[PDB]
């Protein structure tokens, strides 16, 4: 079955700290495209390489 | 099935104008993500919404 390859990616299109809503935002400038909007708001650093987050950018991916 | 889906979420993933290489930058502030790198560097403007590029951003996303 495939079931489980659809739902190892959908499960990668997910926040990687609030765990419940989808990536949408990127971490300027290391481009870190790991968290939902209302979590990327909170954080002052790259959870994943440690910079200094500038601004960040709400992506449009259309993997939806 | 479920190959329209793989296809459809892969192709999700093609650089929209190239087709070639996978979608891995996004245009600022403008936020669609739909080209590679090489194609991001030559386009002045958004493909999807029409507004100047003013920076490219690298992307990294949990699924490339
Ligand atoms: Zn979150
Ligand atoms: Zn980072
Ligand atoms: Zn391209
Ligand atoms: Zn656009």
């Amino acid at each position: 079955v495939l079931q489980e390859k659809l739902r190892k990616l959908k499960e990668a299109m997910l926040c990687m700290v609030c765990c419940e809503e989808e990536i949408n935002s990127t971490f300027c400038p290391c481009g870190h495209t790991v968290c939902c909007e209302s979590c990327a708001a909170q954080l002052q650093s790259c959870p994943v390489c440690r910079s200094r987050v500038e601004h960040v950018q709400h992506v449009y991916l259309p993997t939806h």
